[PDB]
């Protein structure tokens, strides 16, 4: 077969029912995340791939980081409930890993404030149940695929992504097997 199960992509031995149909984990503490998300933007190309309004969830990961990176899920949680995940992924993933001037929760709520979110409304959401229910939501979709690492894509709460045999020497044609290996898996009945 051209998709093998085992090669590019696993079939989760314990499925997830009720799961996103196209759900990835990342860090602001991974590399290879700065790489999928600023480089490869690869949440974008399988976006192109995909029919139009299907689901993609991105969530954020604790285990990296410690307690900064447990603030960063929080603060993931504030940019899903405002939408601005457009406006802070990438000044959050450069305050970690290009000038990592992200230091403490205070640091994070600047990058916020400096991409107009108003401090009031950033405030408000920060401490708000609803933001402590999207935190809950991340932890136990993390929990339900026994999350080891990042960057993970996981596919109809059936199958993971495995990139790791993929030929990476042309960044553009790794991001389209990428895309086209999300498309086959979504299309699996």
């Amino acid at each position: 077969a051209q998709y093998e199960d085992g090669k590019q992509y696993t079939t989760l031995e314990k499925p997830v029912a009720g799961a996103p149909q196209v759900l990835e984990f990342f860090s602001f503490f991974c590399p290879h995340c700065y790489q999928f998300e600023e480089v490869l933007h690869i949440s974008d190309n399988v976006k192109k791939k995909l029919p139009e309004g299907v689901k993609m969830t991105k969530y954020h990961v604790n285990f990296m980081g410690g307690d900064l990176g447990k603030d960063l899920t929080q603060a993931w949680a504030v940019a899903m409930a405002l939408g601005v995940e457009d406006k802070v992924t990438v000044p959050l993933f450069e305050g970690v890993q290009k000038t990592q001037t992200i230091r403490s929760a205070s640091d994070i709520r600047d990058v916020f404030i400096n991409a107009g979110i108003k401090g009031e409304e950033y405030d408000a959401a920060w401490n708000s149940f609803v933001v402590k229910s999207l935190v809950a939501q991340q932890e136990k979709a993390a929990a339900d695929v026994q999350l080891r690492g990042v960057p993970a894509m996981f596919v109809n709460g059936k199958y993971q992504l495995n990139p790791q045999g993929m030929d990476t020497s042309n960044m553009d044609v790794f991001v389209q097997q990428y895309a086209d290996t999300v498309k086959y898996l979504s299309e699996k009945k």
